[PDB]
């Protein structure tokens, strides 16, 4: 714990958890690729249970890195093809609306308007079939982005097809076991309850509700070690001795679509360094409830630009989290809380920190 790390850290922390009243907070900053943990406040409440580096957050939409990172895996594997049609890998989906629709469409949001959320009601293999069948899309695909669970749900579904094993086993073996995330989640098990922080909303306890494509889009708990652990990875893949989770990481920070200053990858989204911060603090804002954008292609993909900001937003009911990295810089940040607090706030604390450091 060098002292400006220690003094950045706790000076744009501090305040941030008594404006937004977070009742628990642990951050990692990665370093000159080394981690240095900070923790605050209560995973539970009532319990008197405090944050340690070895509670569970839920991560919410930043477990779509993972999941951009799985497909990454698959592509490198040649199971699958960013550039397959939809149909290649669910052949039941024979309504028209699908045609030229591709795993890079569901992968980067760009579809034509899939929904953000899989509605409630859709929760067998059936129900789901019958919601993308029915779907009708408002643009062509490939002209506008509109951020969507339904959409990446879909592609780490798919992506996993052809390897015989479910999301969860995929997501295991391919990704957490040899990355060493082994208090990495989508399912907690009993063992690990007594780590499961509670999320609060409204000052109520609650944990995410299952839901389809819930492990796909938002169902990953992690701890704020592993979390470093999933930066420090995306930092340097070329330190990853699994040639094809090395190329899968590298091909989820490729560019595939601009708009605005923002690069859409697979899970993760990217921005040049340096980065004018308003830019990345007012361009987090899911208080748009549906910014949908029109996409430039990036034909072809840019690969993984070291001189980026590359990051990602996530929440659910009770939880917020945030994580972004410089490659270049060797630099990063996980901030994990047990309340879903605004995306700027996030995003302001994260570039004053790396800045401080940069
Ligand atoms: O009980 C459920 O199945 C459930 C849980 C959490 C959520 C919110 C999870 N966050 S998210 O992926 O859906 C999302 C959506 C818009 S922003 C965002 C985020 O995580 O930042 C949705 C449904």
């Amino acid at each position: 714990a060098p002292q400006q790390i220690n003094d950045i850290v706790h000076r744009t922390i501090t305040p941030l958890i008594e404006q937004q009243k977070i009742p628990g907070m642990a951050v990692a900053v990665i370093y000159q690729g080394k981690p240095y943990y900070f923790t605050w406040g209560y995973a539970d409440i009532a319990k008197k249970q405090p944050v340690t580096q070895q509670t569970l957050f839920e991560l919410g939409s930043v477990s779509k890195t993972f999941t951009g990172v799985l497909g990454g895996d698959a592509i490198a594997r040649g199971e699958i093809k960013l550039s397959d049609p939809t149909t290649k890998y669910w052949p039941e989906l024979t309504a028209k609306q699908w045609n030229g629709i591709t795993l890079l469409h569901l992968a980067t949001y760009t579809a034509g308007g899939l929904p953000l959320q899989v509605p409630d009601e859709v929760k067998s293999s059936s129900d789901l079939l019958r919601f993308y069948q029915n779907w009708q899309p408002a643009w062509a695909p490939g002209t506008q982005r509109l951020y969507a669970n339904s959409s990446i749900g879909l592609f780490g579904a798919l992506a996993v097809k052809p390897s015989g094993l479910s999301f969860e086993q995929a997501m295991q073996t391919r990704v957490f076991q040899p990355l060493k995330l082994n208090h990495t989640w989508i399912n907690v098990p009993p063992a690990e309850e007594k780590n499961y922080a509670w999320g609060y909303r409204e000052g109520k306890a609650v944990h995410v509700s299952p839901g389809a494509l819930d492990a796909e889009a938002y169902g990953v708990k992690s701890t704020i070690e592993d979390m470093a652990r999933w930066v420090q990875s995306n930092l340097k893949p070329l330190d990853i001795n699994e040639k094809t989770l090395q190329q899968g990481i590298q091909l989820a920070q490729s560019r595939y679509w601009q708009t605005g200053d923002m690069y859409q990858g697979l899970g993760w989204e990217m921005l040049d360094w340096p980065v004018n911060p308003d830019s990345i603090i007012n361009g987090s804002d899911n208080k748009i409830a549906l910014a949908a954008r029109p996409v430039k292609a990036i034909t072809p993909p840019t690969p993984a630009v070291r001189a980026s900001w590359v990051h990602k937003t996530g929440a659910t009911g009770g939880f917020g989290s945030y994580v972004a990295f410089i490659p270049e810089k060797e630099l990063g940040i996980v901030m994990l809380a047990n309340k879903n607090y605004p995306n700027p706030a996030r995003v302001d604390a994260a570039w004053q920190i790396l800045n401080a450091l940069q």
